[PDB]
């Protein structure tokens, strides 16, 4: 679990949404396994907007943050799930670090932000939803 909480906007793995993620929903993609919806409140969570490949995540199967290099975002392969059927996810990218089930929505984040959220994971793997080039998160 875990979310990006950014203006009045709540960002989540798209699998996890909640029934009031989907009664105030903004936008969802499937591909990306990404769904923000609209929050009251306003958020305070800086988003970054680079092309970094060195970050800090959170791994709560763990307690802990852990340092990694992270790949530039792609279409990567995902095996099937009580989630989603086998499929090419996008803008997705993978580190060398632990992970597993229960990770999903750990921030990543490097010195301008926050980068994306934990979405994958396997074998000493783990995958990042990307949110830097959602701009309209700031405007
Ligand atoms: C950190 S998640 C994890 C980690 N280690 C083993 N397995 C997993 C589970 C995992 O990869 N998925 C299940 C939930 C939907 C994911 C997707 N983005 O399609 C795929
Ligand atoms: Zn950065």
């Amino acid at each position: 679990s875990g979310a990006i909480y950014v203006g009045n906007y709540r960002v989540v793995n798209r699998h996890l949404a909640t029934h009031n993620d989907w009664a105030n929903l903004v936008w969802e993609d499937s591909s990306r396994d990404l769904l923000v919806s609209s929050t009251t409140a306003q958020g305070c969570d800086t988003i970054a907007r680079c092309d970094c490949q060195t970050g800090v995540y959170y791994c709560s199967s763990r307690r802990k943050h852990y340092p990694v290099s992270f790949s530039k975002p792609s279409l990567i392969f995902v095996e099937a799930s009580e989630y989603y059927p086998a499929r090419y996810q996008s803008h997705l990218m993978l580190a060398v670090g632990h992970s597993e089930p229960g990770d999903c929505g750990g921030i990543l984040r490097c010195q301008h932000g926050v980068v994306g959220i934990v979405s994958t994971g396997g074998n000493g793997l783990v995958g990042f939803a990307d949110v830097r080039d959602l701009l309209w998160l700031d405007e």
